[PDB]
C-alpha cells in the first residue's frame, strides 16, 4: 500500500549521515546506527504491513531473576507501537514474574511451525539485559546479525572464530568480515528456522566428531553469517556493556545492554 503524505527533512545526497562510522556493508546491507533511519518512515512502512514481532528469551535456572526487568524495559523500547508476541522458554513456568503489557503485546510461557503462523519476524536475545533505549522496526529485515561491542574495531585476525579445521565453525585467518554476536540476531521466521537448523546440524557433526567450537553458538553463528550474508548489521548501539566498555562518541544511544 502507498505510504501517505509526510513532513521531514529533505535527506542531503552530498552530505554523508556519518563521517565517523560504515553504514553500509560490501554486500550493500545498511549498518544501522543512529542518523541512518528516519523512525517515521519506517514506522509507516511496517505498520501498513500489521508487521507482528516475535521476541524469544531462553530463561533458565537462575536467570530467571533477569525476566522482570527484561521484559518491563522491552515494554518501554521494544517495537512500541507495533504488535509484540514474547515467547519466554524456562524450566520454571511459575516463577516467571507477571509484568504488565502494553496493548497488542503477549506473552506465552513455552516450558523446556507455530512460529510460522504467529509471527513475521523473530528476534532472539539473552535475558540477563535491559533495554534503555529505542529498539525498533529498524532493525527488521529477512536476516540480521549485531557486531559484537568488544570487536568492532578490531582486525580479522584478532577476532576470536574457531581456528581449528576439524570444527565446522572454522574461520581461517583471512576471512571474515565482522565478528557478530550470539545473544543478538534474527529475521523473518524462515531466515531464522534456517539459521538455527544450520547452526545445530553443524553442532551435531562437531559433536560426533569429538570437538566443541571455542564460543559455542556463537562460533557457528559467525560461521553461518560469513556464508549467508545477513540483509542488515546492528552496530554496538544494540548490545553494549558500559561497564566494561565505557560510552565512546561513536555510540549516540546505548540501546540494549549487560544487566551486572
Ligand atoms: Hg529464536
Ligand atoms: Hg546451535
Ligand atoms: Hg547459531
Amino acid at each position: 500500500v502507498s505510504l501517505p503524505r509526510m513532513v521531514y527533512p529533505q535527506p542531503k545526497v552530498l552530505t554523508p549521515c556519518r563521517k565517523d562510522v560504515l553504514v553500509v556493508t560490501p554486500w550493500l546491507a545498511p549498518i544501522v546506527w543512529e542518523g541512518t533511519f528516519n523512525i517515521d518512515i519506517l514506522n509507516e512502512q511496517f505498520r501498513l504491513q500489521n508487521t507482528t514481532i516475535g521476541l524469544t528469551v531462553f530463561a533458565i535456572k537462575k536467570y530467571v531473576a533477569f525476566l522482570k526487568l527484561f521484559l518491563e524495559t522491552a515494554e518501554k523500547h521494544f517495537m512500541v507501537g507495533h504488535r509484540v508476541h514474547y515467547y519466554v522458554f524456562t524450566d520454571q513456568p511459575a516463577a516467571v514474574p507477571r509484568v504488565t503489557l502494553g496493548t497488542g503485546r503477549q506473552l506465552s510461557v513455552l516450558e523446556v511451525r507455530r512460529f510460522l503462523s504467529e509471527v513475521d519476524y523473530l528476534v532472539c536475545v539473552d535475558v540477563d539485559m535491559e533495554f534503555r533505549d529505542h529498539v525498533g522496526v529498524e532493525i527488521l529485515t529477512p536476516l540480521f546479525g549485531t557486531l559484537h561491542p568488544g570487536f568492532y574495531g578490531s582486525s580479522r585476525e584478532a577476532f576470536t572464530y574457531e581456528r581449528r579445521p576439524q570444527s565446522q565453525a572454522y574461520i581461517p585467518k583471512d576471512e571474515g568480515d565482522f565478528y557478530y554476536l550470539g545473544g543478538f540476531f534474527g529475521g523473518s521466521v524462515q531466515e531464522v528456522q534456517r539459521l538455527t537448523r544450520a547452526c545445530h546440524q553443524a553442532m551435531m557433526v562437531d559433536q560426533a566428531n569429538g570437538i566443541e567450537a571455542v564460543w559455542h553458538d556463537e562460533s557457528h553463528l559467525n560461521k553461518y553469517l560469513l556464508r549467508h550474508k545477513p540483509t542488515k548489521v546492528l552496530s554496538p548501539e544494540y548490545l553494549w556493556d558500559q561497564q566494561l566498555l565505557g560510552w565512546p562518541a561513536v555510540l549516540r544511544k546505548l540501546r540494549f545492554t549487560a544487566v551486572p
